[PDB]
């Protein structure tokens, strides 16, 4: 009928009608959350004769690696597999399958800079957990791992796999570590604006509301079926990093700091048929993603006024570009405090280069590389990174890691 | 068999094999120059039956627009039309038409930022031209009237329809003023490395190159189907700003400047069925185009390196953010210089705000606004503009401004 458009800035919805006088020759590019990125609930398990052939598939697709293939045990699995899937109807990896899995599915996200890391991944087989207890412990030795004290490393913990599809194991936070954001009485908001929903959900399921602008988030989480636990992350694993400019001593002033831990926890991996709607992973952070988008950002802390003003800046003329020179020294800020503090971190820049060194080697290989150009591009400094200049084709392999719809929507309150 | 994939930043090009294991669910937005959006040569006319749907529908568009239609008049056109279409084959718009449909192809062009100013728009009627030394003359009177001293103007002038298809009129270049580039002696590249192909070209068409960094190229022009007749622009007609910092003093010690007018000559105005090959438009600057792209780009002006020498900072450094500093003062030297010099131009914030502005009234009135974001957020600062935070959709209407095959690819040589 139309097609809804929202602007993720002032949170405006529109429908577009004009589409449809459209020629002869669309692109949902522009789009965040397409349906086509999505992979929703269920009620039934995955029918065979789909099931089957992906599973086929995608065991080929492992044993079509390694150097001089093991031909034997490549049939014998096969042919295991199958038996395996006719007689449970789902069906279990080889834990190098799923390392090889994560890792592909990893190298398949078209929206992922750090991508020419993918070979450098940590798995967490948490496939025969049962309980949300037992998640949030698989959860913390996450962290903990991850953190390293400061020199982050990245991995992921596999939960268990879809059955039916209503015995799903789910994170309802965006990622594992998160501060939170509350509508405050004199009309303000505190905190992270994004979060703000999801705070008032915590504090549906009793949570404590520490009414600050740096909370870091309970763990929300739901095992098999059953609702969600509320489990709160114990701060000695929550390692974060102060804010402070290498030159403008007041930048400390302003009583910044962020998490050190980028761990998005919502996403589902799909391979070979089967799907882990509970898989969180984690890299490092890029500089941009703090300084640009979490503190600029008119949804999020937006600091741009006031780092603009203290900076001495004409706020009141755009023409000036004071908010091309304030950005630029909060990204500094980021890149010095993250660097000063020992915390892993690589600026746009280098990271652009190494993902257009990451393709060079993804073409050259297997002759192609999945990429969201919208999302590769710096929030600053577009052109003057090499991956503007790159056309690029967005495409969705197998495996590959889907978004899914937020779980508060679709539950079962027992 | 596979798709083309161009960096056009290193000019290499790559060949993606592995989109064909896509999902059961390849967007080519990252593409510069898809089939889409291009409208190449001919042999025959435009078969009526094909013509003549376009045609009405072009024409009950127009009717369908001013408040209180003229019916009678409706009518009474669409029966003209339609003879005119049997009796000649082609046919010509009323003038007022033409205003219609330039304004509504511009207000349908999804990669201009400007269509704000859609309905603030002059138009030359050079539909009976018939020499190139006429086009020439046209052409002078665009630039003159453009320019207008600074104030610049937007203003399109429209040469003849296509006929058959090999009487095409046709403007080599790829914008009215555009600097040349020549590969030096000594290996290097001096100017626009950009038009380095194309001024060769004019050096082969007997061009006298003044091998500078700075020397405005010569209009090479096509009439009917004749070949390209070399005319080289009156300098008294190019405007140019002398770029100069606010406060680095030894801004002007790098001896830059840049035309003032952005005036786009290579595309195609389709409309109605029929197609006019050459009509060159002109807006004003948005300052990125030029600190941004054309003086920062790799295969530009590329002089990021030694803005950033001149500066201090740490060049060897990508941590260190120079290139956004850069960068950023190139930037206010561009606005500073076209401010000062009484030049139009508009930042790229005032402007994406006003595209903003632009969209609401889009879709509360005709329901739609076809947009590129990949094109429409500006080169740096992405995500502090408006647009970044913006979903669009990216569709063909008609009328339009297509691309077209590069005329020297195609063309015959009498
Ligand atoms: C090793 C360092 C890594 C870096 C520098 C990196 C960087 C990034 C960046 C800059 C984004 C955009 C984030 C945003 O704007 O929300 C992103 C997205 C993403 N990353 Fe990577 N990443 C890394 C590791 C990983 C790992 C280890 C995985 C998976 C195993 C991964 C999976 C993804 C996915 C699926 C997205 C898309 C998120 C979404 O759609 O919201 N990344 N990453
Ligand atoms: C009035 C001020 C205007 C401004 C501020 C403006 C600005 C821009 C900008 C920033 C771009 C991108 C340029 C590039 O990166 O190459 C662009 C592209 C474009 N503009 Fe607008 N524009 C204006 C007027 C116009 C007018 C008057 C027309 C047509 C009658 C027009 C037609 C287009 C088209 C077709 C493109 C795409 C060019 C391409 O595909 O290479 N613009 N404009
Ligand atoms: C609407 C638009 O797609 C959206 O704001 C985008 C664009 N590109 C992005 N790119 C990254 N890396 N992260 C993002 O959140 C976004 N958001
Ligand atoms: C490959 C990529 O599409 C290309 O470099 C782009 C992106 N966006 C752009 N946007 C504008 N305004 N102008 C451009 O030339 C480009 N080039
Ligand atoms: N570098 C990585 S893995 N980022 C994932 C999400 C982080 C988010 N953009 C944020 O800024 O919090
Ligand atoms: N503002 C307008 S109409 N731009 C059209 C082309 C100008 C080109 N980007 C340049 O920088 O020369």
């Amino acid at each position: 009928q139309y097609v809804r458009i929202k602007n993720w800035g002032s949170g405006e919805i529109l429908h577009d009608t004009l589409h449809h006088k459209a020629t002869s020759d669309s692109c949902l590019g522009s789009i965040m959350n397409p349906k086509s990125l999505t992979r929703g609930p269920r009620d039934k398990p995955t029918p065979l004769e789909e099931l089957l052939p992906h599973a086929i598939e995608f065991i080929n697709q492992y044993y079509g690696s390694f150097k001089e293939a093991k031909i034997e045990e490549h049939l014998a699995r096969l042919e295991a597999v199958t038996k395996e899937i006719e007689t449970t109807g789902t069906y279990q990896l080889t834990l190098d399958e799923l390392i090889f899995a994560t890792k592909m599915a990893w190298r398949n996200a078209p929206r992922c800079i750090g991508r020419i890391q993918w070979s450098n991944l940590q798995v967490f087989d948490a496939r025969n957990c049962s309980t949300a207890q037992e998640m949030f412990q698989h959860i913390c030795r996450h962290i903990l791992y991850a953190t390293n004290n400061g020199n982050i490393r990245s991995a992921i913990t596999v939960f268990p796999q879809r059955s039916d599809g209503k015995h799903d194991f789910r994170l309802w936070n965006s990622q594992l570590i998160r501060y939170a954001g509350y509508q405050m009485p004199d009309g303000t908001i505190r905190g992270d604006a994004a979060t703000l929903e999801f705070t008032q959900l915590c504090i549906d399921l009793g949570w404590k509301p520490r009414y600050g602008r740096f909370d870091v988030l309970p763990l929300v989480l739901q095992a098999d079926g059953q609702d969600p636990e509320v489990f709160e992350i114990p701060p000695d694993l929550v390692l974060e990093v102060t804010m402070e400019h290498p030159k403008y001593e007041w930048f400390q002033e302003l009583g910044l700091k962020w998490y050190a831990l980028p761990a998005v926890a919502n996403m589902l991996l799909e391979v070979g048929g089967l799907e882990f709607p509970a898989c969180p992973f984690n890299g490092w952070y890029m500089g941009t993603e703090i300084g640009v988008r979490d503190f600029c950002d008119t949804q999020r802390y937006n600091i741009l006024e006031e780092v603009g003003r203290r900076m001495g800046l004409e706020t009141h003329t755009l023409a000036s570009l004071w908010k091309d020179r304030a950005v630029t020294e909060i990204n500094v800020a980021v890149l010095h405090s993250f660097q000063k503090q020992n915390v892993t971190i690589m600026d746009h820049h280098t990271a652009s280069e190494s993902f257009m060194k990451h393709m060079q080697n993804e073409y050259r290989a297997r002759g192609g590389c999945p990429a969201d150009w919208i999302w590769l591009v710096p929030p600053v400094s577009g052109s003057i990174t090499p991956v503007f200049h790159q056309e690029m084709l967005n495409y969705v392999l197998s495996p590959f890691y889907y978004y899914q719809i937020e779980p508060w929507k679709t539950h079962i309150w027992q």
